[PDB]
């Protein structure tokens, strides 16, 4: 059968995923993560939260691919908005991702760039198109854009402005670029889906605490609607 | 037989390793890395460069463990010095590592800390003690201390001061903490060995360009002397 990996960063991002699928799961620990393995609509679904940030998410994605043999990875979670048109609860899919905190400018490399890699990492056009189709049929707004990932929770106007000017990012989070990077290295289709929890400004901690649960649920519900069409 | 993973970040860090072992290697590509597999003194050695930074090094380490089944990981490369007593070419082993660019302080977490993890990641006391024994027998200076890892090349007095005050780091680099983190998650002994290439200050790019080859060779030679005793 088809094997689909489903990832969040925090436990709160996968709790609604496990509940919404509503099937039994076997828990399999590996590399400090717990993988929930279930069968849903004739597909094997493997659900896990990575824990926060780039190292955690790189490890979990690599484990999913190498140890569980998943054929697609769908990431669902929350994100900070960098643009006026992405408001609390709104959904976006990443067309490209960047590691916004990478800085080898001492050697005149562009910010975000590492030798033998690239600034922007692409996701699956096919999965992004599926998301768009579903969103239109459900009459849900869905934006497509660049997501910036780094190992800092962004809560300042100055950092937002940098992300917009340097990378033209629409949202910020801490895991998407690493998940997409790993998938691309192994030829595995990847979709990164996020629901806005905050505006990545001085009020972001507050907003995040308020909206984590609801925004996570919104993302999870949409991810399920995608899996229903795969 | 015993399987030993040997990692550098850049090709220049593993070129001397491959030459110094002086055996034939089979090249095995996986996840965008090339793994050089050889037999040396009745051990299987698997050598690779990860490419620069935390995501690259997390992926390569995870691959080494999950796909090649290595039982120990030794990292060899260069680093920026944060302390007066670590000069160009000097060797150190990391007793602990930290991800110095992790910042969840918006939620009053200490810098370097991520929920469900820890600020400091430990390495193998047994391998560090072997390194110390060998260094003493060869009449080579070998320091032990905290190494700070992040996704920026550090070349400023201000950032050095932060690393010293916040984490009491002795050296800075971009991969050690991720390698040690992965190893710890999988119960695999890890040793991170670095030779100083620069002082992580405004002159660091210059110094790095000058000393990369020599410092890499110094680290590689010491790593080989460790493998000779394993
Ligand atoms: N403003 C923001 N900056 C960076 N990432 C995010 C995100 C996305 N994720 C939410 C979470 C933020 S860190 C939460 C710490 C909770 C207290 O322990 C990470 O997994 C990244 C939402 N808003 C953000
Ligand atoms: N000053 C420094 N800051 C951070 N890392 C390092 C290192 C260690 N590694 C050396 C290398 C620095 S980035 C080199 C880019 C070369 C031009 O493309 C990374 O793999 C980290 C030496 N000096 C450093």
């Amino acid at each position: 059968v088809q094997k689909i990996g489903i990832l969040g960063a925090m436990r709160e991002e996968i709790t609604p995923i496990l509940e919404l699928f509503g099937v039994d799961f076997e828990e399999i620990p590996l590399g400090g993560n717990v993988f929930h393995k279930g069968v849903y609509h004739n597909k094997e679904i493997i659900v896990a939260y990575s824990k926060i940030g780039k190292v955690h998410s790189t490890l979990t994605t690599t484990s999913m691919i190498l140890a569980f043999g998943v054929q697609k990875v769908l990431f669902s979670g929350v994100a900070g908005s960098l643009v006026k048109d992405l408001k609390i609860n709104d959904l976006l899919v990443a067309t490209q991702l960047v590691q916004h905190d990478v800085d080898l400018s001492a050697f005149d490399h562009p910010l975000g760039f590492i030798p033998e890699s690239a600034i922007f990492i692409e996701t699956s056009g096919s999965l992004n198109a599926l998301a768009k189709k579903i969103a239109n049929e459900q009459h849900i707004a869905l934006k497509e854009g660049v997501i910036a990932s780094g190992d800092q929770f962004v809560h300042s106007k100055e950092r937002k402005e940098f992300l917009v000017s340097e990378f033209k990012a629409s949202a910020v989070e801490m895991e998407g670029a690493s998940v997409a990077f790993v998938c691309q290295k192994f030829g595995v289709p990847c979709c990164v889906l996020r629901s806005i929890s905050d505006n990545a400004d001085e009020k972001a901690g507050m907003s995040f605490d308020e909206f984590l649960e609801k925004s996570a649920h919104t993302s999870a519900k949409f991810l399920k609607s995608m899996v229903d069409e795969l």
